[PDB]
């Protein structure tokens, strides 16, 4: 047995048996040993248990001679921004994301908010913690509280020309996570008319744990949009590093289409830039990026792959279909705030609704949505799919699972690196009927 809470990208488990204040304190001790010189930024989400896990992190860190910058209740992206902006040695965000009520977790970064993942420190942290039986030392460094968000808010606003913004009517749905705080601090500097839904942070989640992808949660933002004649609606996950868009009809916009949209928005800022994208769904992104004068860069999905690739390529923007958007100027980190500011600016400047901006693209490259299969034998199931399609001679690429291009349609089939699952994505060249028959044909094969 190894500590179950240590995953590929972060730490998450049930408190107290998979994650607790003792483990959190040991993690702080262990993280001090893994970072270069400098202070460590700490932050936490709205969960009731999160501050105590932060305080243990801080105690272990300061017992190890690390100055601690407590930035308080915040979104994950604030930890990334402050870690990089303040030139810290690293940062930890205590966040349970959309795990159950009795779960919590941490996301860890080193200098310039570079991810710490299982193969880049996180398992080395785990191994140290698992063998650490030492007595907790006492503090030999200080903790300072740094709640000023001015630098962060100014950074967010710098992505748009505020004189070109229109008084759009925007539904905002923090899901009782933490996004409402940042919306409200931005609001005085924006002309938008906000319709606030599930706005107050409440770690008891009276309206459900924040997760806009679940249909009942999706419909609350949809309803608010349609009922209020909003221009569009934005919903966030709890630590708001993910945002989700609803057009003026209340229709949720599948994340695939936000990648090409945001890339076109950004490439009008940065001519000729590179855009990193994942291989699950591609054709639209590639065409929208080239059409906007940029260069698309294919990259294995997963935030740490995306971020490393953006760095090596100097890519201005990176987008994943699963509602993750990374920005070079934002320390190559993801933000749940930059994207909607960019979209609001695009609608304001173009005179086009969010619906119109994506409508033709969704018709031209219709996609299945990511479809998950839990199966008895992932390898055997994947082979059953590949054998069935072999006689059609698809063009195959193994960048991230299997990508098979048949000409008028393609799919990607992946093993998740964060769950024991197979994940299917299918798209076609403007053919809804071929999309359905091929999705069902593949689905039946995987379920075989
Ligand atoms: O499909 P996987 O392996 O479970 O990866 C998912 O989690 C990553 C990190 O959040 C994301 O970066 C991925 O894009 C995806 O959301
Ligand atoms: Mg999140």
């Amino acid at each position: 047995m190894t500590l179950p809470a240590f995953k590929a990208y972060d730490i998450r488990g049930r408190v107290p048996d998979e994650l607790n204040e003792d483990l959190a304190r040991r993690i702080g001790v262990a993280l001090a040993a893994q970072l270069d010189q400098g202070p460590v930024v700490l932050g936490h989400d709205v969960r009731l248990a999160s501050p105590a896990l932060q305080e243990a992190l801080s105690a272990g860190l300061r017992a190890s001679g690390r100055d601690v910058i407590d930035i308080g209740l915040c979104g994950t992206e604030e930890v990334y921004f402050q870690t990089d902006y303040l030139k810290a040695a690293g940062g930890v965000m205590v966040t349970a994301s959309h795990n159950p009520m009795d779960y919590n977790g941490m996301k860890l970064v080193r200098e310039q908010a570079r991810p710490i993942s299982s193969d880049t420190g996180l398992f080395a942290i785990r191994d140290t913690v698992a063998a650490d039986t030492a007595a907790p030392g006492e503090p030999t460094a200080s903790e300072q509280s740094r709640t000023d968000k001015t630098a962060y808010l100014e950074h967010l606003l710098s992505y748009v020309d505020r004189s070109t913004l229109k008084p759009l009517k925007l539904v905002v749905n923090a899901g009782n996570g933490g996004a409402g705080l940042i919306v409200d601090l931005l609001a005085p500097h924006l002309p938008f008319e906000f319709v606030r839904v599930f706005h107050e942070p409440d770690g008891n989640f009276p309206n459900g744990i924040p997760n806009p992808l679940l249909p009942e949660n999706r419909d609350a933002t949809a309803k608010a949009v349609k009922d209020n004649g909003a221009d569009f609606g934005i919903a966030w996950d709890g630590d708001f590093d993910r945002c989700f868009f609803f057009d003026h009809t209340g229709r949720f916009i599948e994340g695939y289409y936000l990648v090409g949209l945001l890339a076109q928005a950004i490439l009008a800022k940065q001519p000729g830039g590179k855009v990193v994208h994942d291989p699950r769904l591609t054709w639209n992104t590639v065409e929208q990026v080239e059409e906007a004068g940029g260069i698309p860069v294919l990259c294995k999905s997963g935030h740490a792959f995306i971020k490393e690739k953006m760095r090596s390529e100097n890519a201005v923007y990176g987008g994943e279909m699963s509602a993750h958007h990374y920005f070079r100027e934002f320390a190559y980190a993801d933000s749940g705030m930059i994207p909607w500011l960019l979209i609001a600016e695009l609608v304001s400047q173009s005179g086009r609704s969010l619906a119109d901006l994506v409508e033709a693209r969704m018709q031209k490259f219709p996609c299945s949505g990511e479809i998950n299969f839990k199966v008895a034998d992932a390898k055997a199931s994947v082979a059953r799919v590949m054998e069935h399609y072999a006689s059609l001679s698809p063009e195959l690429d193994y960048t991230d699972g299997i990508s098979a291009d048949f000409g008028q349609w393609r799919f990607n089939l992946r093993s998740s690196n964060t769950e024991p699952l197979l994940r299917l994505n299918v798209e076609t060249r403007g053919d809804a009927a071929l999309l359905e028959t091929r999705t069902q044909e593949i689905s039946n094969l995987l379920r075989g």
